[PDB]
């Protein structure tokens, strides 16, 4: 509206007053995305961007919030004439969605850093004329809600956002950019990307938000970072409380990554009486398995990161093997570079560092070491198997010799007598990739044949002439 009933909690004088507003809005027929994003962006601005003057909490006065709300609704209602786009069926048209996307896009500053923090909310859009990529999608959905377009909803993958709309909510439209130096496809469907089985479009097993999930998205999108070294405790607490509110109401059920976010927050500062981080990471995975065909990577990455921080080598390795077992059934496509980066960093930085420490601890007499556990070696092998299987049939390769040195080093961290105990069947392990099947022969020698491994991993044909 803003409607009278939306205004009665103001002024918001604390974290808990913000929580009450969210609870009130989530109890309404449709939570007001615009209101909520403006409030979050306001409080984030004054807790993370500019803390000058801060004594407890930046009080959000109704006059201030209502004026920001008015700037937004005036900008959208002025620029989008609904009469030009008649709605057949209580549903929106592709032209209307494109128009709203154009209105948001055309309002943005000409030149700015798109990867900066704190440009996710409608507060940033109004006061800074700046949004990040998924921020533009969210703003399109808020604008559509403000316009009364109840069928337009946010669609999310693990690295991209777009909208669904139309008859049965079955249409897709691009409304923002993706990445850097990719040509935009605004207005188009996502069908080509689904059909090519890229990770970016999750084989169609992406999130189709309802309004409550769009609230969950804006909560996940809070950025407590003040700088590289420092987070706002106030925003961490707000985000954590809002995620628990959403959890209790059922609205994280279909949102794996929100569960991982919440688990990470609980690891940092546990809430008494709540599930442990591990329970929450596993609920995230269960959500992915239940609702999304187990085709998501981050629920497993979140779990592995927790085990890695807690130096639980065995369970970290298991979780990264599970990440690989998901990726193996995708094709590595242009625009998938963010997941390539995750796998690269895990293989070539995180695992090596973990195993280096484990090696030092073994030298010092640790018992029950992952490096003496053939099941742990099997997890390492399954991780590489999935990466190799991912590469099969992909339009672009994954592996190169830059990965090979780290593989040799990681294999070598396990003594031959440990490696010998894994049974590779056509611990027991089965390989899906042809690369790993050919490598089987090399995996039990006391001293690993490094050159032969390299040749098998990169499928390098030849060795040096001279
Ligand atoms: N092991 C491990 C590991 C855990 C881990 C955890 C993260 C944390 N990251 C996980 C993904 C999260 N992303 C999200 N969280 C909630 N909702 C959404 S909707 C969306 C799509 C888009 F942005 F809207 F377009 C993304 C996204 C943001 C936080 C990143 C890399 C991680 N890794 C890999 C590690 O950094 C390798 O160095």
């Amino acid at each position: 509206g803003l409607k009278a009933a939306q205004k009665t909690l103001f002024p918001l004088r604390s974290i808990d007053d913000v929580v009450r507003l969210f609870a009130a809005e989530l109890g309404r027929e449709e939570p007001d995305l615009v209101l909520l994003s403006l409030v979050l962006g306001f409080v984030e601005h004054f807790l993370a961007v500019n803390r000058v003057g801060l004594t407890y909490f930046p009080v959000a006065d109704l006059s201030i919030i209502a004026a920001l709300y008015a700037r937004f609704t005036a900008q959208i209602r002025g620029a989008v004439d609904l009469s030009l786009y008649p709605r057949e069926g209580g549903v929106s048209s592709r032209e209307l969605v494109k128009k709203v996307s154009d209105v948001i896009w055309n309002s943005l500053s000409r030149s700015y850093f798109k990867d900066r923090a704190h440009i996710q909310s409608l507060f940033s859009f109004i006061t800074g004329t700046k949004l990040d990529s998924s921020g533009v999608a969210f703003a399109v959905v808020g604008a559509c809600q403000a316009l009364g377009l109840r069928d337009v909803h946010l669609a999310l993958s693990e690295d991209h956002a777009w909208v669904v709309f139309g008859p049965n909510g079955e249409q897709t439209a691009e409304v923002t950019w993706h990445g850097k130096g990719n040509e935009d496809r605004r207005g188009q469907t996502v069908n080509a990307g689904v059909a090519e089985r890229s990770w970016l479009y999750l084989k169609g097993s992406y999130m189709r938000c309802d309004r409550k999930m769009e609230v969950a998205f804006m909560v996940c999108a809070i950025n407590p970072s003040i700088d590289l070294h420092t987070d706002s405790l106030e925003l961490l607490q707000l985000q954590q409380k809002l995620l628990w509110l959403l959890y209790d109401l059922g609205h994280l059920e279909r949102y794996p990554m929100a569960l991982g976010n919440l688990a990470d927050l609980e690891e940092l500062e546990p809430t008494p009486g709540r599930p442990d981080p591990l329970t929450l990471y596993h609920k995230g995975i269960a959500s992915a398995k239940t609702y999304y065909r187990d085709e998501h990577i981050y629920p497993y990455m979140y779990l592995a990161g927790y085990h890695c921080r807690n130096r639980n080598v065995r369970e970290a390795l298991q979780a990264w093997a599970d990440t690989a077992t998901v990726i193996q059934d995708y094709n590595y496509c242009r625009e998938d570079e963010e997941i390539y980066k995750e796998f690269f960093e895990v293989a070539n930085d995180v695992i090596p560092n973990l195993l280096k420490e484990a090696a030092s601890l073994l030298e010092a007499g640790s018992q029950g070491s992952a490096l003496q556990d053939p099941e742990c070696f099997a997890h390492l092998l399954r991780f590489y198997d999935g990466i190799c299987k991912w590469e099969e049939g992909s339009p672009t390769p994954v592996l190169h010799v830059g990965w090979a040195t780290f593989l040799v080093q990681s294999l070598g961290r396990f003594e031959g007598q440990v490696r010998q105990k894994v049974r590779i069947v056509s611990p027991v392990l089965t390989f899906q990739s042809e690369k790993m099947k050919g490598m089987k022969e090399l995996l039990v020698a006391t001293k690993i044949n490094s050159s032969a491994i390299k040749l098998q991993l990169t499928a390098q044909s030849q060795v040096q002439m001279k």
